C-alpha cells in the first residue's frame, strides 16, 4: 500500500505533538558572551514522513 | 526597578562558575580521521543577562 492522507481528530494531533515534547531537550552550543538568548517553547507539525 | 551592577565576594563567583559545571557536557561532532581533538576544561565568566 501507499497512503497519502492522515485524518487525525485534533485530540490525537496533540498526542503526536506530545511525543516530540518528551524528546526535545534544548541545548546551547554557541556562546561567547554577546547576544543573551531568548526562548519560545512552541512548535508546529509538518506531518509524518513528508 | 532595574539593576546595573552585581558585587559578589569572589568566593561566590566561584560558586556561580560551579553551577555551570552541573549543566554542561563536552560533546564531539565530526569524524574524519584527522586533527585529534584538544581539551581545555576552563571557562571564563561574562556576567549575567549582559
Amino acid at each position: 500500500g501507499a497512503y497519502d492522507l492522515i485524518l487525525t481528530t485534533p485530540k490525537v494531533v496533540e498526542q503526536y505533538k506530545k511525543v516530540f515534547e518528551a524528546n526535545r531537550s534544548y541545548q546551547i552550543m554557541t556562546f561567547d558572551g554577546q547576544r543573551v538568548p531568548l526562548i519560545d517553547l512552541g512548535f508546529n507539525v509538518a506531518g509524518y514522513m513528508g
